[PDB]
């Protein structure tokens, strides 16, 4: 805890003026999806539906803005996909959140997985148990949803990936910062989002292109990017409630570094892992001949690209992490930790 404490006093208070995080990653545009108006209409009625109290709901709504992220992650859907991928982004969300005794968790990660297996498995089945808690039961149209757009095989990636970020909820002096990332990679749930690409797309990618080295590679640089750029832009909401095990934090622990240079070390990390990552892309096994196939590849990538982006611009374009008054209209982010 005089690890803690020395933390908090080093950051306390103090202001960091932070670059457009967009900016580091030049060649990715962000886009936003036309009918996110009308699609929040949609989520607004739905929300009155799910067992969620309404304060949290309207918090989640007002301060996240759950539409405006997927309409951020899939710009070029077409609207019918639009509902299906802003409710699974709201149960997420309010899951998260509801989750934070220890054997609640047992017992909400068990039903969670069931309804993931009920859901997505073999023999499906929509039907929430009787009794089931309010983030579990939402759970099971949204899977039925999603379903409905995807291919067996988006599917079953689906429904481990699903599994996986669950269970990695379950299983959760200072960490070392690099043991903090590696399990962030692991943990994060990102990788539901990027496989929901293709049920925002309607498409299947094949097997053997997701397992190659370059596409695993892109999937993982993107991961490691979203995670990157959620360290900066997160430390002052995580800081302010005294959640320390924030990246940034933990190089000034680690290192005895100043929270400017930190952040500094976490941006030339992006800067890193977006160089790898777009270099990966020549070695990915795009077709000679095959338009269908080579669109498939390169939308698949794109919406790896989006989280990355997208999570950036969403939070640029929302009050989860900060008061919007505390960006300026060159996108650039002065952090307050003042407590
Ligand atoms: C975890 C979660 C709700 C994931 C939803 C899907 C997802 C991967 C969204 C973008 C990445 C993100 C915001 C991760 C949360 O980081 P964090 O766990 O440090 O929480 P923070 O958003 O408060 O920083
Ligand atoms: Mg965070």
């Amino acid at each position: 805890s005089g690890e803690r404490r020395e933390i908090i006093r080093r950051a306390l208070n103090k202001k960091i003026l932070v670059p457009n995080i967009l900016e580091l990653m030049p060649a990715w545009p962000s886009e936003f999806q036309p009918n996110i108006d009308e699609v929040n209409v949609e989520i607004d009625e739905w929300l009155k539906t799910v067992n969620v109290a309404k304060e949290k709901k309207l918090k989640h709504r007002a301060r996240g803005n759950y539409t405006l992220l997927a309409g951020i992650y899939y710009p070029h859907c077409r609207k019918e996909k639009m509902l299906a991928l802003s409710q699974f982004l709201y149960w997420i969300f309010f899951w998260d959140d509801e989750i934070d005794d220890r054997e609640g968790t047992i017992l909400c990660c068990a039903e969670t997985n069931k309804c993931i297996n009920d859901c997505l498995g073999p023999e499906p089945n929509y039907t929430p148990p009787p009794g089931s808690r309010g983030t579990v039961e939402m759970l099971y149209p949204i899977l039925r949803d999603l379903r409905a757009g995807l291919s067996p095989v988006s599917t079953m990636r689906l429904k481990q990936e699903l599994h996986d970020y669950v269970n990695g909820v379950k299983n959760q002096h200072l960490p070392n910062p690099w043991d903090h990332f590696q399990m962030r990679v692991d943990d994060v749930g990102v990788i539901p989002s990027i496989t929901q690409n293709e049920y925002a797309m309607d498409f299947t990618l094949p097997d053997w292109i997701r397992r190659h080295e370059a596409m695993e590679e892109i999937v993982l640089q993107c991961t490691k990017l979203t995670i990157l750029l959620n360290e900066i832009l997160s430390l002052q909401k995580e800081f302010r409630v005294s959640q320390l095990e924030n990246l940034c934090l933990l190089f000034m622990n680690t290192y005895d570094m100043s929270i400017e240079q930190s952040i500094h070390k976490v941006l030339g990390l992006l800067k890193d892992h977006y160089k790898i990552c777009i270099e990966a892309e020549a070695r990915l096994p795009w077709s000679t001949t095959d338009e269908k196939l080579n669109n498939n590849i390169r939308e698949y990538i794109r919406g790896c690209q989006r989280l990355a982006t997208g999570t950036a611009c969403w939070s640029y374009n929302c009050e989860r992490y900060f008061k919007l008054s505390q960006l300026n209209d060159q996108q650039e982010l002065l952090l307050d930790l003042s407590r």
